[PDB]
């Protein structure tokens, strides 16, 4: 069976991610305009709005790519929210984090659902160093690893210090 990030999987990225209801460049060297929940590209238009609903809409579409990629190789014996929690990992620091040969990538594969967990704790570094922000997100992502909905996983996340 094929399987899709669920709306608690949606919700939890797009509480992370932030919601910009005006098309925006978000920096001056990027060649396109950003809208919504993060969506980048050749489809937001000067002067474009949109409800937090169109957002999740887009997000869901944005995330596909991620989705793909999780379902293809993830253990079938995951449950809807570890794969939501690997979908958020995907969507945000790359699929190559779940490739065949790392840890993460093989725990997700065989269903070794403790170590994919500790495995999943680990990604809160920029250029090999600590972020505040990755610790935050991840801390709410193993919350909704765990089967929180997405309001405590966020709440979880953001009280890290």
């Amino acid at each position: 069976v094929s399987r899709n990030i669920s709306n608690n999987g949606i919700k939890f990225t797009a509480a992370f991610e932030g919601f910009r209801g005006t098309a925006y460049r978000a920096t001056p060297n990027e060649k396109y305009l950003t809208i919504g929940y993060g969506s980048y590209g050749p489809h937001v238009e000067p002067g474009k709005t949109i409800t937090p609903g169109q957002g999740l809409l887009l997000l869901n579409r944005d995330m596909a790519k991620a989705v793909a990629a999780v379902d293809a190789v993830a253990h079938h014996s995951l449950t809807q929210s570890q794969f939501d929690a690997v979908c958020d990992l995907v969507y945000n620091a790359g699929a190559g984090v779940i490739a065949a040969a790392t840890g993460t990538g093989k725990a997700l594969r065989s269903g070794d659902v403790a170590t994919l967990r500790a495995k999943l704790a680990l990604f809160i570094n920029q250029n090999g160093k600590p972020l505040l922000g990755l610790r935050r997100r991840t801390a709410g992502r193993l919350a909704l690893f765990d089967g929180k909905p997405w309001q405590e996983a966020e709440a979880i996340g953001r009280a890290v210090k």
